[PDB]
């Protein structure tokens, strides 16, 4: 729990997430995707439960990446919600929402949903 | 535009969202929920597209609130993903995910999904 | 109650849902979408809780529409999950998932999520 | 594509899905869960694209199970949306929504979301 969130994590697609978990609940770092109209690292900011469990529970957290950096602007943002589980093999299990900025007409189809599992391997 | 988003907003459940959009695409503020095992304000951080498109397209954004403050700890976090639409009645239309910390056993039922629409009142 | 649900319903996009709730918990009917690469009516099948609770609780249900008929084939399917609420203004509030068939490569972006509310007009 | 959907599939949790895919798009069978206020088989009905791909694509399908049978009535329903991929190892990849019948007050928290992968192993 706590500390263990800090580090470099990779998801199945090969995207890399580098985060720092602050003692009070903050999450900061950068994200490099393997898919999308992405190119390079993007800033990410989030929050986690800095006082999780004491039943054998994971630590809830979530973070956002707006897909705009100095090289690309996909006009979209992704949010990941999930929980961290530490152990010999620690992982972050998430479900995400990716919303693109659309005109009203296309608003009905602006959000994609998926899931990603991140490991430090 | 950072400004347009900056302000106080309320959603249909009666929750309060106080946000400041910064020049670099950052979002910070506090959230007061009308529902849940929540009590008082919680800190929120997010990001938005500071350079949207020059048409009548919304501005994509998202933010997170971990439901822990000095009064309560719900051991859960919510992320909202959606878009800001300006005009006379500016709105933020979102879809959210609420994940609770759980044992490996109940992980299958750790996440709730819903949608919220916010109406702006103040800057 | 099977009846309450049986009827013609429309959602905020202007789509039509014609459904019959059968005694065993089955749902069958046709759906006419106002959006997408859809054209005409499509067959729908679903299930609902034929024995809900005896309080002011909604009736959970869900249905699917594969977007293929004799005129079009969009290679995608949508499932709606939500609840039926009776009264004078009966509504079906739902959240939906629209999955498109894709190559392994773009599978990450195969599913869209949204919400729809239906208002009843006819039985 | 087509035919291959018919069979017994199992998901990570150990739930078993037995389906029959009809030549015209129908899906019928039963579902036995490993989790939830479940007990036994429940009927399921769905639809699939009976004319998928010809790029190497999966077959979109979806189905519903209302959690009521002769033994239990959880007053909930689950819908799975996803696509089928055949091959030496065929699988059905899904994201699901589980809605419980609530009073209005609790409507905001009536739906759970997750994902499941099914194999014939």
């Amino acid at each position: 729990a706590e500390a263990g969130i800090t580090g470099t994590w990779y998801n199945q697609l090969g995207s890399t997430f580098i985060v720092t978990a602050g003692a009070d609940g903050a999450l900061t770092g950068t994200y490099e995707s393997a898919v999308g109209n992405a190119e390079s690292r993007y800033v990410l900011t989030g929050r986690y439960d800095s006082a999780p469990a004491t039943d054998g529970s994971g630590t809830a957290l979530g973070w956002t990446v707006a897909w705009k950096n100095n090289y690309r602007n996909a006009h979209s943002a992704t949010t990941w919600s999930g929980q961290y589980v530490g152990g010999a093999e620690a992982r972050i299990n998430t479900q995400w929402l990716l919303t693109s900025g659309t005109t009203e007409a296309n608003a009905w189809k602006s959000t994609l949903v998926g899931h990603d599992t991140f490991t430090k391997v």
